[PDB]
């Protein structure tokens, strides 16, 4: 792909984070803590899952960023509406304001409803995410495999400002402690 020149500097918004997440000083990394991280509750925090938003809001233009997923067993990545539900249980789909892919139980899927199987020969260590607001497109790229296309959501109906979306996943197995990291431009 040739989307690299739309690179944007994403930082994580602490206030949206589930209370067990640990966000680094530079706001560029996030991991699952082994306990509540001693923060006060607020209406922005994702309560039920290990999720956090980027601070940046996008309402026009073309945007690109990269995320490191090295050695993780489970995670979700993409974008979401600024007004997605924070509390309780919910489906990760465009109907609920999410445009995402994930890894779970050794397979990759796109968060359509129902979910779509992805075809990945080279497990990615870094994922590229491209958003074209005007076109209604969200695309995902395998940086480990020379930028090959993973998935394109087209005909997107964003219906609001978009925020970068992250889920570090649970660590029930003891094999999913590694962080998500925003990769340098
Ligand atoms: C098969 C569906 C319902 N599950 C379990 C999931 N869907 C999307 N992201 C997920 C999971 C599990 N972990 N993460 C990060
Ligand atoms: C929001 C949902 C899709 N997420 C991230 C989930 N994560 C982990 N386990 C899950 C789910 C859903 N069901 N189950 C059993």
């Amino acid at each position: 792909h040739h989307h690299h020149h739309h690179m944007v500097h994403i930082t994580l918004d602490r206030n949206t984070a589930n209370s067990w997440l640990i966000i680094s000083k530079d706001r560029r990394q996030v991991r699952m803590g082994d306990t509540h991280q001693n923060v006060s509750d607020n209406k922005e925090r994702f309560s039920n899952y290990p999720m956090v938003l980027g601070a940046q809001r996008f309402s026009s233009g073309k945007m690109y960023w990269e995320v490191d997923v090295t050695q993780k067993e489970a995670w979700d990545l993409g974008v979401c509406r600024d007004s997605v539900q924070r509390k309780g249980q919910f489906s990760l789909s465009p109907e609920n304001g999410f445009w995402t892919i994930w890894l779970w139980q050794d397979s990759y899927e796109a968060g359509t409803s129902p979910q779509t199987t992805l075809h990945i020969q080279v497990p990615p260590c870094q994922i590229g995410i491209f958003v074209d607001y005007e076109a209604g497109v969200v695309s995902f790229y395998n940086i480990t495999d020379h930028g090959s296309l993973i998935y394109t959501f087209s005909e997107c109906v964003f219906a609001g400002p978009l925020r970068p979306f992250f889920n570090v996943g649970f660590n029930y197995s003891g094999g999913n402690a590694a962080p998500l990291k925003l990769c340098p431009l």
